[PDB]
C-alpha cells in the first residue's frame, strides 16, 4: 500500500543519508514527527515542503551551506523545514562529550513523541532520542530495527 512504501522509503532516506554523513563526519539532526504536532519548530526553520530522498537530505546538511544550521524536520511525507530550532534539554545526565545537536535531540524527545536521529561531527557516530532516551552510537542494524519499529505503523 501507499503510506508502506513510503515509510519505507523514509527509512531508507534516513539510512542511506546518515551513512553518507557519518563517513565523512558531517553533522546532521533529523527530527521525524509523529503524533505530536511539530508545527512551531517548523516555523523556524527555512520552509522546504519538498519530496524525501537521501539526496536532498544529504545537500541539506553540507556544512556552510544556507540550510545546515540546525534541524531538517520531517512531518507527514514531506521535508517540512531545514535549519529549524529545537529546544535544548537541560538534562545534566547527557554526557558532556555529546554536541548541542546531541542536547536538541533530546530535547525535542522530551516534549514531543517525535524520532530524532543525530550524526556527530565528532565521531560520526549515529544516536536517536525518543521519549527523553538517548540510543549513543547505534550500529547499521539497531539503527535500521529502530526506525522499522518506530517509523512503521
Ligand atoms: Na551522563
Ligand atoms: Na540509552
Amino acid at each position: 500500500s501507499r503510506i508502506e512504501r513510503e515509510q519505507h522509503h523514509l527509512i531508507e532516506s534516513i539510512e542511506k543519508s546518515t551513512q553518507y554523513m557519518a563517513k565523512r563526519r558531517i553533522g546532521a539532526l533529523i527530527s521525524v514527527a509523529r503524533d505530536t504536532g511539530m508545527d512551531d519548530y517548523i516555523e523556524t526553520g527555512i520552509p522546504l515542503n519538498a519530496k524525501i530522498s537521501s539526496q536532498l537530505l544529504i545537500n541539506i546538511f553540507i556544512p556552510n551551506t544556507p540550510l545546515h544550521d540546525g534541524a531538517v524536520i520531517i512531518k507527514g511525507n514531506e521535508i517540512a523545514s531545514a535549519a529549524s530550532y529545537l529546544p535544548l534539554s537541560d538534562s545534566p545526565f547527557l554526557s558532556k562529550e555529546l554536541g548541542t545537536r546531541h542536547r536538541a535531540a533530546l530535547g525535542i524527545s522530551e516534549v514531543t513523541d517525535s524520532i530524532t536521529i543525530v550524526v556527530s561531527e565528532e565521531t560520526g557516530g549515529i544516536s536517536l532520542t525518543k521519549g527523553g532516551e538517548l540510543f549513543r552510537d547505534v550500529s547499521e542494524e539497531e539503527l535500521h530495527k529502530i526506525l522499522l519499529k518506530e517509523l512503521v505503523t
